[PDB]
């Protein structure tokens, strides 16, 4: 799910300081020297949920080469033969398009 | 904040499938050929909420060079004299100790 953008006040929230300068922090581009943050002056929030996912999963040696691009319709086993079981934990967040895998680990 | 994890039966459910897919096919280490998912046998899920920070801000040139290390205590502004005003999108999701930024700008308003 995604909410609603909200107003907050600056005022003495930390975090709000702490994630600015973690932004600017990292905005090198063409700049000799980092700028930083002389203050924060809006700030808006948004609650977005996503739904993390730890799969179980048998796996085969597939017909494409790594240098290709996977797909599932493409990227068939070359035999039926079961080669390893995996664990892999996986964050969807669809309202950003965001979707990342942070584990995957095999002999299971 | 984190919803608790649950077992999901796998059943027909294509979005597991469609996300197995996703990791093994991202996996490119010490293999010639990709592997792929014959099929999978265990699920289990859990809300995990972050939270979207629209941040203006005014900037200042800092000490640190781009060669070295930023730290807020560290490269602490040339001068209390504003250069720029910039506008940040971060999310946030400690949960998972992830940190993003989707938008970095250097326009200023009085809108």
């Amino acid at each position: 799910l995604v909410g609603g953008w909200q107003k907050k006040p600056v005022d003495g929230n930390q975090l709000f300081t702490e994630l600015a300068h973690f932004a600017v922090g990292n905005q090198v581009g063409d700049r000799e020297f980092f700028d930083t943050v002389l203050e924060v002056i809006d700030a808006e929030t948004q609650v977005v949920a996503g739904t993390n996912y730890r799969l179980t999963f048998k796996i085969a040696e597939s017909t494409c080469r790594v240098t290709e691009t996977y797909t599932k319709e493409l990227c068939l086993p070359k035999t039926q033969d079961v080669k390893d079981t995996c664990t892999a934990v996986i964050y969807d967040v669809p309202w950003l398009n965001q979707r990342s895998v942070s584990s995957f680990t095999c002999g299971v």
